[PDB]
RNA sequence: AAUUUCUACUCUUGUAGAUGUGAUAAGUGGAAUGCCAUG
DNA sequence: CATGGCATTCCACTTATCACTAAAAGATCGGAAG
DNA sequence: CTTCCGATCTTTTAGTGAT
C-alpha cells in the first residue's frame, strides 16, 4: 500500500543559492587598501582576452589531427538506414554500438592510440595528447611540438602574468577535455562528426542521386555552378557527393568549402550573386514547368553541415567593412555629404527628370524587374502597370497570349508607351514622387549631423537621412540604361554617372545598420579571487587556511569570513572554541570526505609508491603515512583497481560481459572488506561511525554501497569563540568578515520568508545537523558588481556590491541518480485509479487553458491563466513583443522579454503545484517537436510553448511549500519529488514521473460531445474535376421542413482519396446545416447558431481578412438563385450536380469546407468558439457559446479537456498494463477510435 | 515603488510568488540590406 | 506587395555538457651539511 | 667556499549504475 507522500528522498537535486555580501567594520578599509579588486579585474581581462590564444593551440592540434583521419564509414551508414527503416530497440542498440565504435576510432587519433598510423605518430600524438590539459600549455612544453601556433611576445608576456596561477583555468579544462572527448557528448569533436554531420551528409549524397535518377539535366548544371564558384575542382560533382568523400570535411575549411557550393558565393551590394546548389534548384522550381513539378515531389533541397566546435567560420563571400565608433562614422558621413554637397547631385537629378517631361520618351527604357515597384509605389495594387502592358500588347496582335507575357517578362520596355498605357496619372504620379523624393534627400542634405550617438533620437535622424538617400538611390535604379536597347546618348551617360556618385550609399547604410544595432555596453560583474588560486574551492578544516573561507552564526545572522595571504604566505590564524556561555559567533567546522569511487583509489591504489612496488615485486606493501594503523595492500587488491582492461572486476559491466556472478560477488565482497579497513585505519575518516553499514555480501552492487556510505562521511559541528578575537583579528586586517544577507533578514520583514532563505535556514536548523538532508557544498565563487516614506528605483543599482553564489545539494540521503522512478509512478498510479487528470495547453490568443477531469472525464474545473491575481500578462506580452517588432525596425535597444515571461510563469507554475497537491493529481503536456515551437515562437515571441516544460520540470524536480511544517513531507527537509531527474530534452522520454507528454494533433478542430473531426484533406481537390468527385462521395443531401436545417449524409467508404486516411469508429455521419437563427446562452445574451469565420479568397490566390458566413442562409440564397426547390424535402445533391457551372460547384466546396471549419475565431472581435457541424444523437448540435459548464467554454478548453482525455487513455493503458510501462506514443488512430467509443 | 535576481502589488523603511550559479560550445529564430526568380 | 532560395551584419534566445574538491604530486626555496 | 634537504605553495587527480 503506497501513498502519494512516499514521492521524497528519491533523488539528490543541486541548487545555487545568491546573496549580497555586506562588508563588516573596517574590512572595506582593508580591502581597498590592498587593491584586490583591481588585480581581480585585471585578471579577468587578461583571461578574456587569452582564452582565444590558447583556443589556436587546441584548433592547431584539432586541424593537424583531423587531415590524418582515413575511415569507411559504409557500416554507419548501413546502420543508420537499418534503424530508419523500422524503429526498434535492437536496431537503435546497434546504431549506438555503430557510433560508440566510430567515435572511439575518430578519438584514438587525439588520444594516439589507432592502428592505421604508425608507432612514431602515435608516440607524438600521445606526447602532445597528454599536454593540453595541464600547465604545459604555458610553459610552452607542449607548444614546440606543434610549431606552428608562433605566438609573438605580447601574449608571451600576457601568459607570464598567470604564473603560479594555473589553477584558474581549471574549468576552462574541463570545458576543453569534453570537446577532444568520446562518450557521446553534445559539444564533442567526434560526437559531431559522427552525429551530426554525417546523417546530414547521407541525406545530401540520397537526396543528389535520387535527383540525377529521376532527370539527368541537371548534372551539367551542377558540375558547371561548381565550375563558376571553382570549388573541389580536382574531383567530379558525382564523385563529391560519395561516402569515401567524407574523409575531408572534417576541418573546418573543407567544411566551409562545402557550404559556399551549396549557397554560392556573394560579392559585394549591387553585383549580381553566384548562385549556389539550393539557390539553382529553387530556380528549377520555380519555372513551374511539369519538370518543376517532378522535384517540387521529391525533397528539393540539401542541408548545410554544422560548424566545427574550437574553429572559426571563412567566407569566400563579400565581408563588409565595419565602422568602430560613432565619431568615426559621423565625420565619414559628413565628409560623404560634403562630397555629394560639392558634385551637386540634386541640380543634375534635377535637371534631369524634368526633361522626362520634353524628351523622346520612347529613347528612355525602364528595367523589365524594377516595372513591379514602379506599379506598388504609384498604385494600390502591384499588378497594374503589368496588366496595362499585357492587354495592350494583347491589343495590337493561345501562342499570342505566351508571345506577350515572354516579351513582358524580360525585354524592357520604353517609357513612351508606358505613358500611354496607364494614361496620364502614372505621370502625374511619376512626377510628384520624384519631386516628393528629391525633397526628402535635400531636407536630409541640408540638415545637419548630431554630434554622437548616445540617445535613439540621434540614431533615428541618422537613419532617416541614410534611408531618404536609399530611396534615392532606389529612384534611379529603375531605369535601364544597358546598351542592348536604344537609348539616348547624354542621357545615359548623365545617368550613370550620377548613379556611380550614389553608388557608395548603399553600403554606407549597411555599414551603419550594423554598427547602430550593437547592444549597448553594460557594467559587468566578475569573479573575486583575493590572490588566492584556489579560493573558496572547499570548506574543509584542513584546507581553510588554503582555500580561505570560513562562516559564522551570530544569534540568527549569518557572517562569512575570509582570511587573506599575510605577506604573501599562508600564515595559519587559529581560533580557541571556547565555552558556549561567552559571547561570540559560531564557526562552522566542516569534516567531510568526498566520493569514495574517486577518493580511496586516490589514496589507497593509485599512488606513486604503490605502482612503482608492486610492478618490481609480488609481495605486500604496508602504508604508514597519514593512518593511525600501518594498512597492507595486497597484489590481488591492486590488481582488481588496476585490471589493464575497462571492466573492473568489482565492476558490474565485467558481469554484464562475462556473466560471471559469483567471481563479482567475491571480489566485490573482497572489495568491500577492503575499503572497510581503510575508513577505519585512515586519519581523517577513523573518528566516524560505520556501524550503520550492512556486511559485505548483503550489498547488491557497487553504486548502492557508495550511495550509501557517502552520506556518512560528511558532518557539521559548530563551535562557539569569543566575540574579541574575531573582532581583534578583522581590525587588524588578518580577517576579511562579510554578512550573509538578503531582503529577508532585515529588521522589519514581517511576511514569509524567500524559498532560497527558507533553504538557507533549513540547512543551519539543528535537525539537519543532527542528520544531513540539505547539504552545503563547496566551489563557491565571490563577484564583484560595480556601479550601474524615503523610496528610491533601482536603489540596489546605486552602490557597487560583492555577490556571493553558493551552491547546495538536497535530497542528501537519497542516491546521486533515481533508478526506476517512472516504474514507482506507475505502481502508485496502478494503486490509485481515481487519480484526476490535468491538461494544460498553450495557444497564442489566450496563454494557458486548463482542465481538470476526473477518472470518468467529468470537468471539476476549468480556467483561463491570461490574468493571474487580476493583471492580464497576455496584454502586456502583446505590448512588449510590439514595442520590440517596432524597436527593432527604428534601429532602437531591443530589450528583453525574459523577465515578463519568467514573472508570468511565476504566478502560472504556484497555481499549478497548488492545483497539484489539493487534487493529487498528474499533469498532461502536449509533446512538441522542436521545430514547430520554433516555428511558432518565431511568428510570435510572445507565447510560451518553451521554457513553460523546463520550468515545470524543474518545479517537481523538488518541490518545498513554504506553509509546510519543516519535518513535513513537502517541507525544506523533505521536498517532494514529482519528476525524473531532468537530464535533457533529447534523453527526455514520453513520460516524466507524474507528468506526461501526448501527440499534439487532433485535440483542437474535433467533438467533445461526439468526437467528429473532418477527414478531408483539403489539398486534395482543385479542380472541378476533383471537386465533383468530393461531392459523389456524399449519400444524399435534404432539408428539414420542421427546423429549417439542412440534413446531409456520409460514409467513409467514399471519397476516400480525398480524405487524410483515418477510417473512425462510426462509418456514418450525418452532416447538419443549422438554421442560422439566434440562441441565448445561461448568461442571456444572444447567439447566432451555425456561424462560421472564413478568410477571403475571392483573388483566388491571396488570404485578406475574416467574415462571417452562415451555411444555412448562403446555401438556401444560391439554391433559390438557381431555382432548386427544398421545400418538398427531397434530396438536393443530384438537382445540383445535374448542373454543370463550375460556380455552383466552387460555391458548394466552399460552404462545406466552412461548415466543417469547427475552429471559429477572430482577434478583431474578441470571439473564439467551437460548433459541431454533426447533431449530436441526444438531437444536439453543440456549440460552445451556450456556456453550458459540463463542456468546454473556448477552443483552448476544449485542447486541454482532450490532451487530459488523451492521458486518461494512457493511464487507462497502464491499468491493464502488466509490464507498468506505457505505450510508445499514442497513433491518431487509436486515440480517435477510442475517443469516438466513449462518446458513441 | 523598495528586491541575490525577476515579476505583480504598495498596509508595513515593505507584501505575495518564483529563482542552478559559473565556464564553455553549438544551434535556432527574427530584423534590415542586397542578388536571382514566381505570383 | 507578397512569396521562394541564398549571402552579410546585428540582436535575443534555447540546448547541452562540465565542476560543485581534499589530498597526493610536484615545484621551489631558504636553511642546513662536505 | 660548495652542495643537499624539509617546509610551503601550487597543481592535478582520483572515478560508480539493475536478474
Amino acid at each position: 500500500m503506497t501513498q502519494f507522500e512516499g514521492f521524497t528522498n528519491l533523488y539528490q537535486v543541486s541548487k545555487t543559492l545568491r546573496f549580497e555580501l555586506i562588508p563588516q567594520g573596517k574590512t572595506l578599509k582593508h580591502i581597498q587598501e590592498q587593491g584586490f579588486i583591481e588585480e581581480d579585474k585585471a585578471r579577468n581581462d587578461h583571461y578574456k582576452e587569452l582564452k582565444p590564444i590558447i583556443d589556436r593551440i587546441y584548433k592547431t592540434y584539432a586541424d593537424q589531427c583531423l587531415q590524418l583521419v582515413q575511415l569507411d564509414w559504409e557500416n554507419l551508414s548501413a546502420a543508420i538506414d537499418s534503424y530508419r527503416k523500422e524503429k526498434t530497440e535492437e536496431t537503435r542498440n546497434a546504431l549506438i554500438e555503430e557510433q560508440a565504435t566510430y567515435r572511439n576510432a575518430i578519438h584514438d587519433y587525439f588520444i594516439g592510440r589507432t592502428d592505421n598510423l604508425t608507432d612514431a605518430i602515435n608516440k607524438r600524438h600521445a606526447e602532445i595528447y597528454k599536454g593540453l590539459f595541464k600547465a604545459e600549455l604555458f610553459n610552452g612544453k607542449v607548444l614546440k611540438q606543434l610549431g606552428t601556433v608562433t605566438t609573438t611576445e605580447h601574449e608571451n608576456a600576457l601568459l607570464r602574468s598567470f604564473d603560479k596561477f594555473t589553477t584558474y583555468f581549471s574549468g576552462f579544462y574541463e570545458n576543453r577535455k569534453n570537446v577532444f572527448s568520446a562518450e557521446d557528448i553534445s559539444t564533442a569533436i567526434p560526437h559531431r562528426i559522427v552525429q551530426d554531420n554525417f546523417p546530414k551528409f547521407k541525406e545530401n549524397c540520397h537526396i543528389f542521386t535520387r535527383l540525377i535518377t529521376a532527370v539527368p539535366s541537371l548534372r551539367e548544371h551542377f558540375e558547371n555552378v561548381k565550375k563558376a564558384i571553382g570549388i573541389f575542382v580536382s574531383t567530379s560533382i558525382e564523385e563529391v557527393f560519395s561516402f569515401p568523400f567524407y574523409n575531408q570535411l572534417l576541418t573546418q575549411t573543407q567544411i566551409d568549402l562545402y557550404n559556399q557550393l551549396l549557397g554560392g558565393i556573394s560579392r559585394e551590394a549591387g553585383t549580381e550573386k553566384i548562385k549556389g546548389l539550393n539557390e539553382v534548384l529553387n530556380l528549377a522550381i520555380q519555372k513551374n514547368d511539369e519538370t518543376a513539378h517532378i522535384i517540387a515531389s521529391l525533397p528539393h533541397r540539401f542541408i548545410p553541415l554544422f560548424k566545427q566546435i574550437l574553429s572559426d567560420r571563412n567566407t569566400l563571400s563579400f565581408i563588409l567593412e565595419e565602422f568602430k565608433s560613432d565619431e568615426e562614422v559621423i565625420q565619414s558621413f559628413c565628409k560623404y555629404k560634403t562630397l555629394l554637397r560639392n558634385e551637386n547631385v540634386l541640380e543634375t537629378a534635377e535637371a534631369l527628370f524634368n526633361e522626362l517631361n520634353s524628351i523622346d520618351l520612347t529613347h528612355i527604357f525602364i528595367s523589365h524587374k524594377k516595372l513591379e515597384t514602379i506599379s506598388s509605389a504609384l498604385c494600390d495594387h502591384w499588378d497594374t502597370l503589368r496588366n496595362a502592358l499585357y492587354e495592350r500588347r494583347i491589343s495590337e496582335l493561345k501562342s499570342a497570349k505566351e508571345k506577350v507575357q515572354r516579351s513582358l517578362k524580360h525585354e524592357d520596355i520604353n517609357l513612351q508607351e508606358i505613358i500611354s498605357a496607364a494614361g496620364k496619372e502614372l505621370s502625374e504620379a511619376f512626377k510628384q514622387k520624384t519631386s516628393e523624393i528629391l525633397s526628402h534627400a535635400h531636407a536630409a542634405l541640408d540638415q545637419p549631423l548630431p554630434t554622437t550617438l548616445k540617445k535613439q533620437e540621434e540614431k533615428e535622424i541618422l537613419k532617416s537621412q541614410l534611408d531618404s538617400l536609399l530611396g534615392l538611390y532606389h529612384l534611379l535604379d529603375w531605369f535601364a540604361v544597358d546598351e542592348s536597347n536604344e537609348v539616348d546618348p547624354e542621357f545615359s551617360a548623365r545617368l550613370t554617372g550620377i548613379k556611380l556618385e550614389m553608388e557608395p550609399s548603399l553600403s554606407f547604410y549597411n555599414k551603419a545598420r550594423n554598427y547602430a544595432t550593437k547592444k549597448p555596453y553594460s557594467v559587468e560583474k566578475f569573479k573575486l579571487n583575493f590572490q588566492m588560486p584556489t579560493l573558496a574551492s572547499g570548506w574543509d578544516v584542513n584546507k581553510e587556511k588554503n582555500n580561505g573561507a570560513i562562516l559564522f552564526v551570530k544569534n540568527g545572522l549569518y557572517y562569512l569570513g575570509i582570511m587573506p595571504k599575510q605577506k604573501g604566505r599562508y600564515k595559519a590564524l587559529s581560533f580557541e572554541p571556547t565555552e558556549k556561555t561567552s559571547e561570540g559567533f559560531d564557526k562552522m567546522y566542516y569534516d567531510y570526505f568526498p566520493d569514495a569511487a574517486k577518493m580511496i583509489p586516490k589514496c589507497s591504489t593509485q599512488l606513486k609508491a604503490v605502482t612503482a612496488h608492486f610492478q618490481t615485486h609480488t609481495t605486500p606493501i604496508l602504508l604508514s603515512n597519514n593512518f593511525i594503523e600501518p594498512l597492507e595492500i595486497t597484489k590481488e587488491i591492486y590488481d582488481l583497481n588496476n585490471p589493464e582492461k575497462e571492466p573492473k572486476k568489482f565492476q558490474t559491466a565485467y558481469a554484464k560481459k562475462t556473466g560471471d556472478q559469483k567471481g563479482y560477488r567475491e571480489a566485490l565482497c573482497k572489495w568491500i572488506d577492503f575499503t572497510r579497513d581503510f575508513l577505519s585505519k585512515y586519519t581523517k575518516t577513523t573518528s566516524i561511525d560505520l556501524s550503520s553499514l550492512r556486511p559485505s555480501s548483503q550489498y547488491k552492487d557497487l553504486g548502492e554501497y557508495y550511495a550509501e556510505l557517502n552520506p556518512l562521511l560528511y558532518h557539521i559541528s559548530f563551535q562557539r569563540i569569543a566575540e574579541k578575537e574575531i573582532m581583534d583579528a578583522v581590525e587588524t586586517g588578518k580577517l576579511y568578515l562579510f554578512q550573509i544577507y538578503n531582503k529577508d533578514f532585515a529588521k522589519g520583514h514581517h511576511g514569509k520568508p524567500n524559498l532560497h532563505t527558507l533553504y538557507w535556514t533549513g540547512l543551519f536548523s539543528p535537525e539537519n545537523l543532527a542528520k544531513t538532508s540539505i547539504k552545503l557544498n563547496g566551489q563557491a565563487e565571490l563577484f564583484y558588481r560595480p556601479k550601474s516614506h524615503e523610496i528610491i528605483k533601482d536603489r540596489r543599482f546605486t552602490s557597487d556590491k560583492f555577490f556571493f553564489h553558493v551552491p547546495i545539494t538536497l535530497n542528501y540521503q537519497a542516491a546521486n541518480s533515481p533508478s526506476k522512478f517512472n516504474q514507482r509512478v506507475n505502481a502508485y498510479l496502478k494503486e490509485h485509479p481515481e487519480t484526476p487528470i490535468i491538461g494544460i495547453d498553450r495557444g497564442e490568443r489566450n496563454l494557458i487553458y486548463i482542465t481538470v477531469i476526473d477518472s470518468t472525464g467529468k470537468i471539476l474545473e476549468q480556467r483561463s491563466l491570461n490574468t493571474i491575481q487580476q493583471f492580464d500578462y497576455q496584454k502586456k506580452l502583446d505590448n512588449r513583443e510590439k514595442e520590440r517588432v517596432a524597436a527593432r525596425q527604428a534601429w532602437s535597444v531591443v530589450g528583453t522579454i525574459k523577465d515578463l515571461k519568467q514573472g508570468y510563469l511565476s504566478q502560472v507554475i504556484h497555481e499549478i503545484v497548488d492545483l497539484m497537491i489539493h487534487y493529487q493529481a498528474v499533469v498532461v503536456l502536449e509533446n512538441l517537436n522542436f521545430g514547430f515551437k520554433s516555428k511558432r515562437t518565431g511568428i510570435a515571441e510572445k507565447a510560451v510553448y518553451q521554457q513553460f516544460e523546463k520550468m515545470l520540470i524543474d518545479k517537481l524536480n523538488c518541490l518545498v511549500l513554504k506553509d509546510y511544517p519543516a519535518e513535513k513531507v513537502g517541507g525544506v527537509l523533505n521536498p517532494y519529488q514529482l519528476t525524473d531527474q531532468f537530464t535533457s530534452f533529447a534523453k527526455m522520454g514520453t513520460q516524466s514521473g507524474f507528468l506526461f507528454y501526448v501527440p499534439a494533433p487532433y485535440t483542437s478542430k474535433i467533438d467533445p460531445l461526439t468526437g467528429f473531426v473532418d477527414p478531408f484533406v483539403w489539398k486534395t481537390i482543385k479542380n472541378h474535376e476533383s471537386r465533383k468527385h468530393f461531392l459523389e462521395g456524399f449519400d444524399f443531401l435534404h432539408y428539414d421542413v420542421k427546423t429549417g436545417d439542412f440534413i446531409l449524409h456520409f460514409k467513409m467508404n467514399r471519397n476516400l482519396s480525398f480524405q487524410r486516411g483515418l477510417p473512425g469508429f462510426m462509418p456514418a455521419w450525418d452532416i447538419v446545416f443549422e438554421k442560422n437563427e439566434t440562441q441565448f446562452d445561461a448568461k442571456g445574451t444572444p447567439f447566432i447558431a451555425g456561424k462560421r469565420i472564413v478568410p477571403v479568397i475571392e483573388n483566388h490566390r491571396f488570404t485578406g481578412r475574416y467574415r462571417d458566413l452562415y451555411p444555412a442562409n448562403e446555401l438556401i440564397a444560391l439554391l433559390e438563385e438557381k431555382g432548386i426547390v427544398f421545400r418538398d424535402g427531397s434530396n438536393i445533391l443530384p438537382k445540383l450536380l445535374e448542373n454543370d457551372d463550375s460556380h455552383a460547384i466552387d460555391t458548394m466546396v466552399a460552404l462545406i469546407r466552412s461548415v466543417l471549419q469547427m475552429r471559429n475565431s477572430n482577434a478583431a472581435t474578441g470571439e473564439d468558439y467551437i460548433n459541431s457541424p454533426v447533431r449530436d444523437l441526444n438531437g444536439v448540435c453543440f456549440d460552445s457559446r451556450f456556456q453550458n459548464p459540463e463542456w468546454p467554454m473556448d477552443a483552448d478548453a476544449n485542447g486541454a479537456y482532450h490532451i487530459a482525455l488523451k492521458g486518461q487513455l494512457l493511464l487507462n493503458h497502464l491499468k491493464e498494463s502488466k509490464d507498468l510501462k506505457l505505450q510508445n506514443g499514442i497513433s491518431n488512430q487509436d486515440w480517435l477510435a477510442y475517443i469516438q467509443e466513449l462518446r458513441n
